[PDB]
């Protein structure tokens, strides 16, 4: 079934991975080098075996697709996966007046009441962020995440490059080209960096009509990211090929670090007791193809019947 | 045995991969997302089912850890794997004035004369780049190529970084990082630059004492270039190794498009006739560290017993 690659993945970090230390608990378990392949012509590979979430995948692949880096836009799609990164921005400044956290998110697991008062901050950064143009403008923008570094990447110049929309457009010439590649790795950036890329870069490959990806990503949390990571690139791979008009070919999954984190062990372990189910099938909007201004409703998944979610 | 991996990885092209057009003869046969996998404790990974020159994998690999663009050191070191690019710039020129080729090593395989023109043409071209200060520096010298985006990657500020030795002062300090990064691909050059690198990206990783490495490799020639990149990368991450104090794991090669050449076919076929032997061994100058100032001299490999080389 389309999803055993990543249960063969998760499977051997629990049987051969290798113990390492380092912080948000006592350490890890991973490997080096592992690959995933899955031929997208069989399904989505959306993981049946834990519900995950895909308008939160649609808009997070929608927003990078903008260029925008502003929570604002995912706020207005109910999604909220980005915010911890620019709430810190904000708590952690001087135009802040609120009862303070040093370390929040490690200090909002213990206490069940600064839990409390933490998203109630939260819920406010998320409300002024919303509605207050110029707060949204200071604390919203991210920066140098990936809509910059796909589609405004910063020139020696002080110019910019749009280096996925250069890409589409080699793809339509030149669809043998063997220099499709998108890199969200910045040797200027990366070392003072809030967040050095996971997804460091990708490559499309076409061949016999149909569109291939490989994502090299140089980190991987397989039980909380992997999941929601298959998806994007998956959606990405679909999106650009209808573009392009090409099929689907495959999507191939590449690691440097895959890790488990010690205190997730016994959530994968139980997930590895489920039994895959038929994958969906994703529909795109038949009539339109520039997906650059692809919205929510252009994306449709039929057919996902998953097992719950974990909470872990 | 070690080199299995390779032999695998040209059969699988033989017999599953994808004919393509392109330039220079009539296309190619090709794969994506191949990965190969090298335990350097087993032995050194140079081919022994046709021999490849150490010498010239050496001597280039030491001029990028030099930081050095400039074909000077490796014509002094009888290295003439980077010729013709430079060659190429300085024909190409306002400055000479020879018989012209608008297409030479097209035509040079043609001719068994004017190859006779051309070969003394670039023996000109190695004196003068040898014996004369600023003609090397105006055409010896092959600007971004990995000695520049290893050593000197020019940053927006018009300052230069040092990724590589960034990178090993990382492994000392914290061996455990997940950002452990080296990457030769730079949205801002490679729309226009000659040589978009193949060689994309790297990444180390540390456990039990033992360095490993990975490579991305966007595009590979199985048969000419192959061989010589798993021999550099492979020298690369033992003499990283030593500088650390390491042991050596895995060298991970990993591959885009990797292909065959549509007239390198029977030679590769009787490759495939011949039984790797046992693999050589590398010994470092046990009393030196700083790999920036290694020399040819500093690394040596033992009892490399290897079928003779294929000439295609
Ligand atoms: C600093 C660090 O380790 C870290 C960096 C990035 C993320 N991270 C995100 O921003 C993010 C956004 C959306 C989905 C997922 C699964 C993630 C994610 O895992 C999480 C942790
Ligand atoms: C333009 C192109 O396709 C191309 C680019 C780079 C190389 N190329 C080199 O510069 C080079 C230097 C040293 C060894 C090898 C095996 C190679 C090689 O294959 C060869 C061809
Ligand atoms: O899109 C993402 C972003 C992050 N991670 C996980 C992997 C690592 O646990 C962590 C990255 O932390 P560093 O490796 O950068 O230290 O985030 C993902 O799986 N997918
Ligand atoms: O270090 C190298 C450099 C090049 N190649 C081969 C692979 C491709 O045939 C060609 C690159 O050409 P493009 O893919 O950039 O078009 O060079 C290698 O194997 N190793």
């Amino acid at each position: 079934m389309l999803e055993q690659p990543y249960l063969d993945l998760a499977k051997k970090v629990l049987d051969e991975g290798h113990f390492k230390p380092d912080r948000t608990h006592t350490g890890t378990y991973s490997i080096f080098g592992h690959q995933m392949r899955f031929d997208l012509s069989k399904g989505f590979p959306l993981l049946t075996t834990k519900k995950v979430p895909f308008g939160l995948i649609k808009s997070e692949l929608l927003w990078f697709l903008h260029g925008d880096t502003n929570i604002r836009f995912l706020l207005q799609h109910r999604n909220h996966i980005w915010d911890e990164w620019a709430f810190e921005k904000w708590v952690k400044s001087d135009e802040y007046h609120g009862p303070d956290m040093t370390d929040f998110g490690h200090r909002s697991q213990k206490d069940p009441e600064f839990a409390a008062v933490y998203h109630e901050e939260m819920a406010k950064f998320d409300d002024r962020v919303l509605h207050d143009d110029a707060f949204a403008a200071k604390y919203g923008d991210l920066g140098l995440v990936y809509g910059s570094q796909w589609r405004a990447w910063h020139t020696s110049k002080g110019d910019t490059i749009d280096q996925l929309g250069d890409v589409i457009e080699q793809i339509k010439t030149h669809p043998y080209s063997r220099r499709l590649i998108v890199s969200a790795w910045n040797p200027e950036d990366v070392p003072t960096m809030a967040l050095p890329p996971c997804h460091t870069l990708y490559q499309f490959y076409v061949n016999d009509g149909k569109l291939s990806l490989q994502l090299y990503q140089r980190s991987a949390d397989i039980f909380l990211g992997v999941p929601f990571n298959i998806a994007s690139y998956a959606l990405l791979t679909h999106l650009v090929a209808h573009e392009c008009g090409l099929e689907v070919g495959e999507f191939i999954h590449t690691f440097g670090d895959a890790h488990l984190y010690v205190n997730h062990l016994d959530q994968i372990k139980e997930q590895l007791s489920r039994t895959p189910r038929p994958a969906p099938t994703l529909q795109l909007n038949p009539d339109k193809h520039d997906i650059f201004d692809f919205d929510m409703k252009d994306i449709k998944l039929l057919n996902y019947d998953p097992y719950p979610a974990i909470k872990a």
